């Protein structure tokens, strides 16, 4: 039941044995959570906001509440401010990366929240766009089918939950990795982890990432390069990235981020 | 001009500079080069071996013969044979690389074209199926869109032109990358090529590869690989490969066989 | 940074005038509070109303710091919350069960540094402000002329030493305790504080009176004659030149010039 | 000393053991020789409340005793009360209601009478709970506890006038009624509060000392130094500030020189 | 494996029946076939016409070894395929041009030794065959009585040392001169081949007749009297008591039994 | 020696220098008493063929020349050149046409005077080209070179049989004829074969000798002993086998013995 960060590709199970959130539960105290959800990154924030309060609600919970900032001046509310005082776990949902950035990025609120998970005495979930904001550098758009090259990728300021990795999320489902490629092509200094639909990279405190879930999790390294064009060539020219470092995990599997290794 | 096998990944430049095109025909001997062109992968073969036809023409040639073999007992043909002993470079054209397989794999004019590049003597490219083919493991097939998984990718026998290296194509334009991650798990061995469209690897006799054209050449080797779950899994279960290296290369890089590193 | 001495029943519902000076002096926004609920046998009901309305307020950061026994005094979680906090709040309940748990502490040694050191505001109500002297007033009665045996005199938390508080003051008709206890201390300075009135001791020395009823300062420091040597606990008390300032909100009584001030 | 003198009792005084007080009234009224009436005016059980005190007085041994039993305005006029008042050495005022006592006796040729004699000295005068109250010219009249001081606290009231520069109050701390004394010296700071304690009395003596006697204590409140309060600004129901106030809680033995302004032990 | 000696003008567009015997010999479609176009001044038209031949017919692989200066036979590359080799082809044109170029060279050396120890087959056809004897007929005239100026004799490469071989035998008229060169060596078996005619050698030591003419044995073993020491060489030879062998296609002659044998 | 004899000429004998060959057949004929016919039938100019041969005998010196001018069949019944024959010493047929001497001469009463004669040792008999020719029964009378042996390369024919156990062919190696000869050889293997050069005579003598004279060779070409031939199988224009033929080429001096079926040195 230890605090930890899940990191969620997107279109987690909701309905059968929902491995994932159940795990979010459990890291954030079964029986005794008090569990937030922030459904801002939706433009249906009342619908999504309603399915993770059922969800969470019948696995059984001390409390629940949806944190429903649709405005920015809407985060500096005295229940939301309280209850994340009290809180045991937040969970932000899907949508928009660059919505839920635009309504939360330096407010008081996030600063609370990011502060509590910084100190290893609250659980943080996000999903989709929920996980694309976890990095201080985040992809907020791009599209496949081309290779990787720096007009692929849109790049953005994210929450900074993990500074030192750049997330992609429906990773092999929507064909992501030459947009993933081409954010590390910007940031190689970053660590980056292309997660699936409906699996999780989870980070533990002792730098430790467990993946869970029904797909992969990329691990793509480009901190012992030995060479890239990107210096030398435009914005829509191929990418050359020489001697990168691929570890491609499933469930069960752990990558330590202090031994920059994987595990079975 | 140095005999050389140039695997290009389709849709190569007909039109404007025809970098590619233009390096087959030099490495064939130029306005001495005697060209065979094998358009049986396509099902359009009259169109297809005369759009080359005219190309190599234009370049300027001693002697060009399109090698049409439309069933197996065709390539027992005179003029072939003949054509063959006297030639100093094959091209083989897109279509589909089982029927390219079906109509050439165990004939004799094939045992001859393969033994006259074993030895030196003649250039060979092939472009779409005509470099799938190149390896002895051939990628048939397979969608895009799911993470790496063994019932992704349909397995071939090729025609053993570069044993050592499984081949795609259209690599990056058809987000091929988890079809050829799935290939590389039940051959960890090969050496995988990602190859785009209007992209060249060029395989010297020296063990270099030089990079040639528009995209990306994507090598990707498990050779070094700490951990998989392969022997573990099932067909349609998501593969874990650990400590891949990648080498993405582009226009005017090499790859060392020998070394096994990339160089700008 | 400030002492905000509240004399109990403070307003919690409309202006919450004195709560929100304490809010304004901890940083406002940037205010992070440690609310102790120790003298309370409810801790946890009382430390959840006052992180309510200090949330409902606005600051960075809060604790409940539910001390229910002294070995939670050394506990090194609690003791480094006090190293970060910008501003303490020591609820109502029972002023004798508050010092039990918190006198001669690490935790409390720490938050007396802390705020005699200008670092840290503090603030007390009803039994949270009866431990703010080194003498304290436990307990005693009303309807009493003056007499030692009327009031339960006790060691606080010596925050103020110079002074002796009383709370829920006239209120609960205190004067004649307050002036059994100066007997006993005549050198400390008394201060009888009404329900929802607070003495805020600023760092200059002045003490500025808020909210809505009154402050006494019962001042002996200039006492010609007391009996208080000659007789016996239950014997009539004789108290001889004693000053007496009654201030209520935006007066000061300054403690270098010994004198009241109006608004 | 037999000296008379002016006694302002907090009410409930011993009745039964030593009778201090009772015993220095009788003592400075002539003992033996006293004549000393009593009015009851203040009760609505005039009859039980007089005959309770013609029964101690009787007791300690004295020349007369009369009930001067005043239950209308009108019979202030009466020639048989009036010869009394001439006669007399003493008078002794009962507890009740002070409004009341005032209402019957104030303005009156009876008592105009009985006030000029004590100041002249001739006789001594003692009241006791209601008949304390109406020793000043302003008189608290009624007012409850457990407020800060505020002007509605206190109801105030014209008294007698025999001691015009002093305000009483009665069974002062027993009923802890500091704040309301407080709030009537804050709009007459020029009078000197008296808080008199339950079987306490404050003896003014011709010379202009004040003689504590009894069980409990005698508050002074001097407001006549007072640097500031807020009483003009604000309303009946605001809490009041008075400041430099002085405060002398006197005992048994201990006396406050109103020439001085100050107390001994 | 078979050494296949070819009268010259043999058939290239019909049945082909010697060229598809020398096909056949070297391994049919396993066939590793050199072709030597050295006899010959036009040596590129030459080798690519039996390239054609040999692709029609379905081989392997084919070589034209094209020496044209005796440096080519210490090439390396053209000995690797000697060693590679199944069946060596040698064309016509000049018997003295091929023999200058290649006798006394290790690539000659090599292709002599593997013909003699049974690993590959060779055929020569008109200077190609002539060639095939250590004594050889370089030349000479028809429409003589033998003597010994009518021929010209020179060394040939010696894959049949114990033969001498003259070529478009009767086409040519060619019979006086062959006498002339017995005259000269009567130890060596004459053998006349004509035009699209072909003595093929079996290892059991059988001469095997094939095509549309006549292969000549001419035998002076057994002469019981010649002139040739005691004439000059402008001198009409006698040579007393040859046998002579004229045998056609599907004929016999046995070199250990020294006598022809019919279908 | 002036033994009559039978002289087979291969053609183009000398006519200018030492006249070899000629001077034999004048000694044979018996020299200075010599009678000689001369048969010039072969030749379509028969009297310039005739008068050359007349001026050679007669040159050499004879007792006498007549020239047996036959022009047609019928003419071999003529009382003067059958007189003629049966005195002369010697007979020689010129050259020309083997076929047009046979035509004329061959069972005509004059020639079988004359072969009767050659027969019984009488007279001598010379032929040269065509007079050589038709010596056998069995003949030559034309043929090709450039071909491998075959039936259809040599025209059979009859000729005057008066060497019956031979065929011979003339100009031989001159004309390149040892395949026509070959060719008639391989259906008549039981004839021996004589092929006779240019300028060189086999000459007949008659203890079954065959001397060769002259300047070239003569070709004994023998199939008695033949292992095999195809000759029966195959048609007239496919080459022919010939197995286990044994020849003999002998020049100027060395005789061929018919008897003993061997030539010497």
């Amino acid at each position: 039941s230890q605090p930890a960060i899940l990191i969620i590709g997107g279109a987690e199970d909701k309905v059968h044995g929902r491995e994932i959130l159940q795990t979010f539960w459990s890291r954030s105290g079964g029986n005794d959570a008090i569990i937030g959800i922030i459904p801002s990154a939706s433009r249906e924030p009342l619908l999504i906001g309603e399915r993770y309060q059922t969800i969470f609600s019948d696995m059984g919970v001390k409390e629940l509440k949806v944190l429903d900032i649709r405005d920015r001046a809407q985060g500096d509310d005295s229940g939301y401010r309280l209850f994340v005082e009290q809180c045991t776990g937040i969970f932000m949902t899907g949508g928009d990366q660059l919505r839920l950035c635009g309504l939360l990025a330096d407010t008081p609120l996030m600063d609370r929240i990011r502060q509590r998970v910084h100190n290893g005495e609250i659980s943080l979930a996000g999903t989709a766009a929920g996980a694309a904001v976890m990095g201080h550098h985040m992809i907020a758009g791009g599209s496949s089918g081309e290779w990787p090259n720096r007009a692929l990728v849109d790049m953005a300021v994210g929450l900074g939950i993990v500074p030192e990795i750049v997330v992609d999320q429906h990773f092999h489902n929507r064909n992501r990795m030459a947009r993933l490629l081409s954010a590390i092509s910007t940031h190689p200094e970053l660590l980056g982890l292309g997660i699936d639909e409906d699996t999780c990279a989870m980070f533990e405190r002792d730098g430790s990432v467990k993946v869970i879930g029904q797909g992969t999790v990329s691990f793509v390294d480009a901190r012992d390069m030995s060479y890239t064009n990107a210096a030398l060539v435009g914005a829509n020219a191929p990418l050359s990235l020489h001697n990168l470092r691929l570890n491609i995990l499933v469930h069960g599997e752990v990558y330590h981020q202090v031994k920059q290794r994987a595990f079975p």
